């Protein structure tokens, strides 16, 4: 979790 | 047969969220384009078309999504009334921008549930639509989900029942509804026990066909709207929107889709 | 970092 | 413009 977002491109978070 | 097809003057076409919106809640620029292209071409032939749109919910939702995400913090670890506002803005934008490519002018006329109970509002709308659809102007109707609070008229008053009633009110014919399936299958399309029907007999079919299992609209409302419009005196044809050239074949004297007429 | 943790893509 | 385009595809770990 934390790590996932820690290393993600915001555009991705939109996924 | 399809003898009524050759002699229609005022045609109404309705597009649901199943066709206007594609994957990722993004306007299906493809289908939405091809169909509006063909509609502009058809209007350039002198016909009088009526457009009903249903994609406010989805586009709205996506846009709000983005706007929220743009302003969020670690939250990465919506009310329709707004979704619809933004969705309508966007849909109307696309329709216009796309229709300005063929010098076809469209005016957005929006109706609400608490408006069709008035005795003279129907007459006023009839006169204004008749006046507007004379200089090759295409009007666009859609349920105004923003102001909407909720029997009114039309069950669940989705765009299907709205289109059926509106075509029943204004003297017109050939109610065309665009879905993602190539007609009214007698059953679920996935199952092999499902065959397309050329026609529709009220007493033979309605009792025994069984179906059911898309924010705007919903099946089992389409059939009721079609039957209550056809028994009112307006022919109804159902055809898929995945091939926008289908409607041109409909309006030439060729048999595709399902029928709903006063005949038996 | 805690700052970045607390911001908006808009913020950046 | 292009800055926005990039940020969009950037990973938090790259904004440091
Ligand atoms: N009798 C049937 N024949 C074919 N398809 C059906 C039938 N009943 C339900 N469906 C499917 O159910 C779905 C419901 O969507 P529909 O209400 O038709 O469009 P929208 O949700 O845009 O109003 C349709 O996509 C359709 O394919």
């Amino acid at each position: 979790r934390y790590r996932q977002l820690v290393n993600s491109s915001f555009a991705d978070l939109q996924k």
